[PDB]
């Protein structure tokens, strides 16, 4: 009745690696993210799409990016009633540190997932749930890849 709160769902995809972060999203609360730390022995471009369910609620918050502490332009590639999906393209050279927010509240932030993929050695691991019931996937399974095989038409 009241003690459901706030239950957005977010998936976070590597596609790049293969890696599906599947259901980052908190088990309550009305906040999203996501550390993702890598590491990495030399240039290679990182393509990360998140899909967002939000919650019911009208007052969505957005979500935003850093790379190493430096704010990265989320691309809007999808939006209905339904869920937003962004995606993003990063070169990095070096081990580094994604994070995902809707908020800067160490109360929230403290809740997110942190998880460690190892490209040199193709590991992964969560390294704290967080406030979440988080997992993993590699490759991605084709069936998450929301992002036509019968012939063209003359439209004029
Ligand atoms: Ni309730």
């Amino acid at each position: 009745g009241s003690h459901m709160g706030v239950q957005h769902k977010l998936d976070i995809f590597l596609v790049s690696e293969g890696i599906a972060i599947k259901e980052a999203n908190l088990l309550k609360g009305d906040s999203y993210g996501c550390t993702i730390k890598i590491k990495l022995d030399k240039e290679k471009t990182f393509k990360f799409v998140i899909v967002l369910e939000p919650e019911w609620i009208d007052e969505i918050k957005p979500i935003y990016m850093k790379v190493n502490d430096e704010s990265v332009e989320l691309e809007l590639d999808y939006k209905d009633a339904i869920k937003r999906i962004y995606s993003a393209e990063v070169v990095l050279s070096s081990d580094s540190v994604i994070n995902l927010f809707s908020d800067v509240d160490v109360s929230y932030t403290s809740e997110y997932p942190t998880i460690k993929v190892n490209t040199i050695k193709k590991y992964y691991s969560v390294q704290n749930r967080g406030m979440t019931y988080v997992h993993i996937e590699s490759p991605i399974n084709t069936k998450d890849k929301s992002w036509k095989n019968g012939w063209y038409e003359d439209r004029t």
